[PDB]
């Protein structure tokens, strides 16, 4: 399927263990990828301070269109020393992998795949 129906846990940035997928844009899009198949992503929601806190390059969630089932239509975008490599709309949060944190929420997302 081009869209899968996922549910992200939603983690407190000073929770998180794991602060970024890799070193490289192409690794974090392809481990971020990886994780959301494999039900081992976290979502941190960008708020003044978050973002220092983590490890570049960042994947964010960017809402793809204006919602199926509650699930917003999501895709991909990374960034590293301020240039970003896609173009999509408003950041939904951070993706961190998940390594057992307990979220706070869930946030439901249709991802371009």
């Amino acid at each position: 399927k081009t869209h899968v129906q996922l549910s992200l846990p939603v983690l407190q940035v000073r929770d998180v263990l794991v602060r970024g997928f890799g070193d490289s844009v192409e690794e974090v899009l392809s481990e971020a990828r990886q994780h959301l198949k494999d039900g081992t992503c976290g979502l941190v929601e960008v708020e003044k301070g978050v973002l220092p806190q983590l490890e570049q390059p960042y994947v964010f969630i960017k809402r793809s269109d204006a919602a199926p089932h509650g699930h917003v239509m999501v895709e991909l975008v990374a960034e590293l020393e301020g240039i970003q490599y896609g173009r999509s709309g408003e950041t939904l949060g951070v993706l961190v992998p998940h390594v057992g944190e307990i979220p706070v929420a869930y946030r439901k997302v249709l991802l371009r795949k």
